[PDB]
């Protein structure tokens, strides 16, 4: 428990998190120069209007807003999390790390389908979901 839109303050993250009723949200917490960072953000531009019904993008570059550094361990160029009613949701992607999708994905379809897993699961109350693939 806590154009692509950015957020540019702790309070808008905050915000954008505990105001969302409806759809799961990603949070893209990264050093945005990187090219891991810019790799991921190709992906999230490709897949975010195959995916508006059920999940909202925001992006947060952590070396402008470090306010959640802290909080979810966040040491990556790229991190992707997911949040469902104030809640942050797991994925195990058997990587060992559930809290966060911490490399750059390119496979457009493998990511719509871990946005709608995580999705599913949220609105049974799940906390976890194994993702549909072994990483
Ligand atoms: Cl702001
Ligand atoms: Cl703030
Ligand atoms: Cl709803
Ligand atoms: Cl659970």
């Amino acid at each position: 428990h806590h154009m692509l839109q950015h957020l540019n303050s702790g309070w808008a993250v905050d915000q954008a998190i505990v105001n969302e009723d409806e759809r799961l949200v990603c949070i893209r917490f990264g050093h945005d120069y990187d090219p891991d960072c810019m790799k991921m953000d190709e992906l999230l531009y490709k897949v975010a209007d195959d995916i508006k019904n059920f999940c909202v993008i925001y992006l947060v570059d952590i070396t402008e807003v470090p306010d959640f550094n802290t909080m979810y361990e966040l040491y990556d160029p790229v991190s992707v999390m997911f949040f469902y009613r104030n809640k942050h949701m797991m994925i195990d992607l058997g990587t060992g790390n559930n809290n966060k999708i911490n490399w750059p994905m390119n496979n457009k379809q493998e990511f719509i389908d871990i946005v709608e897993t995580i999705f599913r699961g949220a609105r049974k109350g799940r906390g976890l979901v194994i993702s549909p693939k072994d990483y």
